[PDB]
């Protein structure tokens, strides 16, 4: 049971503009674009004071569109809150009672979770809080565990993310979280096992999810978790270590920045991304075999060949997939190094895996006969070849889309086959 999480920077969704940035660039992705295979999304949102109205459209879309759509895909969502939030528990006396802890836990869940249609919570603790703070945080976390996390009896996640191994705020309430999200941006599996060992008294490796980042625009820090050769990048090392040592999985920060750099062009720009590194990391963490990856890649290349006019690029991609030695290479053969540089910008290995179950052989032979008829176009009547061409191009465009169903494939088979049976001469 592996997890793959992502911290979705809310202010980089299309529904936001001018929130938490000074860059006039338009955002390029929505939450619909989050790749398949990610089972936990952390709606990570920070709104500078005075911009709440600008971020409200995103929250509305999240509650009414993104969250239902991602729930339909089996994805659970969590909200990222500061650890200090837990410290704001109201109480009358010198220390909060059990009832006051419960009241503030329900308050947090209504404020940050239920009011957005989201499932769970994520506590971002990058501090060294004192014993006084930890009393309150322990009370609040234990109260929350009644409604979210393992001790709640529900599917709702309760996560604890940190970049260090300060145990005091975690040792007394460790069993209330589904897993700990360890941020190790710019570090490989050595820091991973170092932190695992330092967290051993309070956390088992199976509930330890290491995570890396992509370069954030205008960032003062410099975390290099991507690089070629792929097998020398921190992403490969951490993913393969997580799979090999049966860790809880892996997470990534700033999904929108997949494939970006700190170069002056990327540092001050918002650009689209083929999400190559994210999908590769999902596969590497899950332990996908190279045969599986190649099969999915070839299925995708076959179902887009009817709509793609670049036969040379098709041949090159197919050959590279066959000659690929790593999952990264199989994904890059289709996606390319960067957005637009590939035969496709949206190929998703997990989505394609889901599609594998649908048989396309009938549709494929029908489309091949249609292509043969279009090749001998001068030999039929135009009034009928034009029906065939319109139907074939429409079916090929639809077949190369993001997803399809068995019923749609049946309809397309019927349409192409009718168009074929109606050719004159
Ligand atoms: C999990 C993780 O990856 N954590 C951090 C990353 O956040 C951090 O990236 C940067 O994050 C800031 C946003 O961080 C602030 O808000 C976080 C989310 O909580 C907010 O919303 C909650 C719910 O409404 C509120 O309860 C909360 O108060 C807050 O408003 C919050 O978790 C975070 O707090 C952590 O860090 C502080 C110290 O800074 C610590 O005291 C806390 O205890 C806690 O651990 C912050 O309060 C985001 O604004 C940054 O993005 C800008 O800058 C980048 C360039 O760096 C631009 O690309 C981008 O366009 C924005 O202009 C950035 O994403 C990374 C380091 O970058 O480190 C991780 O560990």
């Amino acid at each position: 049971e592996k997890h793959f999480m992502v911290y979705y920077r809310a202010w980089r969704d299309k529904t936001m503009q001018g929130v938490n940035t000074t860059l006039p660039d338009e955002n390029w992705l929505t939450m619909h674009d989050i790749p398949y295979g990610i089972d936990i999304v952390n709606v990570f949102s920070y709104v500078p004071k005075g911009q709440e109205a600008l971020a409200q459209p995103f929250y509305d879309t999240l509650k009414n569109e993104y969250a239902p759509a991602l729930h339909a895909r089996g994805v659970r969502l969590v909200r990222g809150i500061d650890y200090s939030e837990l410290l704001k528990v109201p109480y009358a006396g010198t220390t909060p009672t059990e009832a006051e802890f419960d009241a503030y836990a329900k308050e947090l869940l209504t404020k940050f979770v239920d009011d957005l249609g989201i499932d769970g919570l994520d506590i971002d603790m990058e501090t060294r809080p004192s014993e006084k703070d930890i009393v309150l945080s322990n009370g609040v976390i234990r109260a929350l565990s009644k409604y979210i996390g393992p001790k709640s009896g529900t599917d709702r996640p309760f996560l604890y993310d940190t970049n260090a191994e300060y145990l005091p705020p975690l040792q007394d309430v460790s069993d209330c979280f589904d897993f700990l999200a360890y941020q190790q941006y710019g570090s490989d599996d050595k820091r991973t096992q170092r932190a695992l060992n330092n967290l051993s008294p309070v956390l088992n490796g199976e509930r330890f999810v290491p995570g890396l980042t992509f370069p954030e625009e205008q960032d003062r820090n410099r975390w290099y978790d991507t690089k070629e050769p792929y097998m020398e990048s921190n992403m490969y090392k951490v993913a393969r270590y997580s799979y090999e040592n049966n860790l809880g999985g892996m997470f990534l920060y700033a999904l929108d920045r997949d494939g970006r750099t700190y170069n002056e062009d990327d540092l001050n720009q918002i650009k689209p991304s083929n999400l190559l590194w994210t999908k590769t990391a999902i596969a590497e963490s899950k332990g996908v075999s190279l045969a599986e990856m190649k099969a999915a890649a070839q299925h995708y290349l076959k179902r887009i060949s009817y709509a793609n006019t670049d036969l040379e690029a098709q041949n090159k991609a197919a050959e590279t997939v066959t000659q690929a030695t790593t999952l990264y290479d199989v994904n890059k053969a289709i996606l390319g190094g960067d957005y637009g540089q590939g035969l496709s910008n949206t190929y998703d290995a997990e989505l394609e895996k889901g599609l594998l179950a649908i048989d396309l052989t009938t549709l494929y032979r029908a489309l091949d006969q249609a292509v043969a008829a279009i090749e001998k176009a001068e030999s039929y009547t135009p009034e009928t070849i034009q029906a065939l061409q319109t139907t074939k191009e429409s079916v090929a465009t639809e077949l190369a889309g993001k997803t399809y169903t068995a019923a749609q494939v049946t309809t397309w088979q019927t349409e192409v086959q009718t168009a074929l049976d109606n050719l004159k001469e």
